[PDB]
């Protein structure tokens, strides 16, 4: 298990989540510069078990 | 720091990361079914500092 941060076609920077055999397990979003992207990725990974789930409804 | 779970117009099923000051910090991704999501996002917090994280660029 491991993130990948790359540059699309269009022009942006995104990460996604791959497994042991480099399956795709989760697809992030977009963003402006790299350093942005970075940011977001630590802190998803500084993110717990004890990190609560809302739903709206 | 928390997750939440909604559905946009689509019928679709998406996540996101919200802060303190109600600001969103991840977007999900397009989720054909609420069980779906809901793992994606268990995944996702298993997750610790340790995991490694490879950049590529040009």
């Amino acid at each position: 298990m491991y993130f990948e941060i790359y540059k699309d076609a269009k022009g942006e920077y995104r990460w996604r989540l791959k497994a042991a055999n480099h399956e795709i397990i989760a697809q992030g979003e977009g963003y402006t510069s790299k350093q942005n992207c970075q940011h977001a990725v630590d802190l998803l990974k500084s993110t717990t078990a004890a990190t609560p789930v809302k739903e709206v409804l």
